[PDB]
């Protein structure tokens, strides 16, 4: 399937134990996709002071379309030193490894895979 229905645990930035997916744009996109498939991916909602508490490169989910079954359609865009690899809509949040942190909510998304 080109798209996969996922429910992403929304984590508080100060709870997150593993603050990024790796050390290159290509690695973080690879790792983010592997974690999304394995259901080991969390989402941090971006506000003032969140991104400096996470490790670059960042992986964003961005709205790719204006929502089947409640699931917003999203795609991945990485960012390293102010340059983004991808073009998409509004940020739903930044992806991080999920290693058992308690979520505050769930974000239903349809991921272009």
């Amino acid at each position: 399937k080109t798209h996969v229905q996922l429910s992403l645990p929304v984590l508080q930035v100060r709870d997150v134990l593993v603050r990024g997916f790796g050390d290159s744009v290509e690695e973080v996109l690879s790792e983010a996709r592997q974690h999304l498939k394995d259901g080991t991916c969390g989402l941090v909602e971006v506000e003032k002071g969140v991104l400096p508490q996470l490790e670059q490169p960042y992986v964003f989910i961005k709205r790719s379309d204006a929502a089947p079954h409640g699931h917003v359609m999203v795609e991945l865009v990485a960012e390293l030193e102010g340059i983004q690899y991808g073009r998409s809509g509004e940020t739903l949040g930044v992806l991080v490894p999920h290693v058992g942190e308690i979520p505050v909510a769930y974000r239903k998304v349809l991921l272009r895979k």
